[PDB]
């Protein structure tokens, strides 16, 4: 099997581990991988994809920079019998064959569940991510799925709901400060949607003497987030191991090149079709499993804690 991998952006740390695990795993399955990076550019990506189609790849793996505008290039690929796999970000209104990501709804469920595990009754502030980030709404659906029976039954009372523009720690800091002022510090848990916003909220909580007293969730397992969890000031984070995502995408890619129809958790609509999807299970990280998750995986080093 010939794989073309069109990564939007390899100039950052973002996708580089994904490339390397994907490449080494695909090769080990008996496949050749040609990789290009669009250096953040949407027109470079169109060209590199066209380049792949014209090299005779059997499978395209695309991490899109702008997934609203690859419809023609995908159609062109399908016309040649090439399979398209959308890696991590969905490709919209395109005739793709597969989608692999972590299950973002599950990220939300994990976040809210770790919080009702310790604060089954009390005042909750909802801190969503960017209101233009579709993933932000996904985390919030998962969070609300878990909260619903507690809200409807009066055990949990929602005392604010704000979305953090740009996921900026400093916007999250202001948001939190406003929520604390408006509730005269009576906030028992904060459903923050990532580590960076949680971190800004924690700074507001710290400045009122409430650090360690208010439950707060997160996501990404940022080093600093891992440290706050060890220190008691953040409750939990959700880890999304690259090696798992990259490993599973390679196996799907190879499967797709072999006419086979790979294992899909569900079917997401991209606004043209019901795309089969593997939505990997994300990992709850708390104070007790830091070593067994993010250290073991190599994501962070013990000497760094
Ligand atoms: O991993 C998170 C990502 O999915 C979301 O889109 O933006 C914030 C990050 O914390």
């Amino acid at each position: 099997v010939k794989i073309g991998m069109a990564i939007d952006d390899l100039r950052l740390e973002r996708w580089q581990k994904d490339r390397d695990i994907f490449v080494k795993k695909a090769e080990s399955l008996g496949a050749k991988v040609f990789v290009q990076s669009a250096n953040g550019n949407e027109e470079t990506q169109m060209s590199q994809i066209e380049n792949m189609i014209n090299r005779g790849v059997d499978v395209l793996v695309i991490i899109p920079y702008n997934g609203q505008v690859l419809s023609n290039v995908v159609k062109e690929a399908k016309q040649e019998g090439i399979k398209v796999l959308a890696y991590d970000r969905m490709i919209n209104d395109a005739d793709i064959d597969f989608y692999i990501s972590f299950d973002n709804e599950k990220v939300g469920e994990l976040q809210a569940k770790a919080l009702v595990d310790i604060v089954p009754q009390g005042n909750y502030f909802l801190m969503g991510g960017s209101p233009v980030d579709n993933n932000a709404k996904l985390f919030r659906a998962g969070q609300m799925k878990v909260l619903k029976p507690y809200v409807d039954s009066g055990k949990i009372k929602v005392v604010g709901d704000q979305w953090v523009d740009g996921w900026l720690p400093e916007n999250a800091l202001k948001i939190m400060e406003n929520a604390l002022t408006a509730n005269n510090n009576k906030i028992d848990a904060v459903v923050a949607s990532n580590d960076a916003t949680a971190g800004g909220a924690i700074q507001a909580l710290s400045a009122q003497g409430l650090s360690g007293k208010v439950a707060i969730s997160g996501q990404d397992a940022d080093l600093a987030g891992i440290k706050r969890i060890a220190a008691g000031t953040q409750t939990m984070t959700v880890y999304k191991p690259i090696t798992l995502l990259a490993n599973t995408a390679a196996e799907i890619a190879v499967e797709l090149g072999n006419g086979q129809e790979p294992k899909a958790d569900t079917t997401l609509n991209n606004g043209l079709k019901d795309v089969p999807s593997r939505l990997l299970t994300p990992i709850d990280v708390n104070k007790n499993n830091i070593k067994d998750t993010v250290i073991k995986d190599g994501f962070h080093k013990e000497s760094e804690l």
